[PDB]
DNA sequence: AGAAAGCCATTAGAG
DNA sequence: TCTCTAATGGCTTTC
C-alpha cells in the first residue's frame, strides 16, 4: 500500500482538536476532515491511534 | 438489528 | 538502517 505523511499543520490541528475531544462525531469528522484536506477515516484512524498513545502514557 | 465505530495487537512505508 | 506513525486485520462494542 501507499502511505501520506501528515503536515506539521495538520498534526498541530489534530492534536488541538484531541485536547477537547477524545471521541469525534461523524459530523465533526467530516468538518475536520475538509479543514485539515483528510478523508474521514484518516480522520477515523488518527483518533484511533491517539486514543491509544493517550492510554499508554496515561 | 447490523452496520459502524471501537479496541488492540501487528505490519510497513516514508524520510 | 533506524525510527515514527500512518494503516492494517480481528475481533468485540456501540447504538
Ligand atoms: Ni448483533
Amino acid at each position: 500500500r501507499g502511505r501520506q505523511t501528515y503536515t506539521r499543520y495538520q498534526t498541530l490541528e489534530l492534536e488541538k482538536e484531541f485536547h477537547f475531544n477524545r471521541y469525534l462525531t461523524r459530523r465533526r469528522r467530516i468538518e475536520i476532515a475538509h479543514a485539515l484536506s483528510l478523508t474521514e477515516r484518516q480522520i477515523k484512524i488518527w483518533f484511533q491511534n491517539r486514543r491509544m498513545k493517550w492510554k499508554k502514557e496515561n
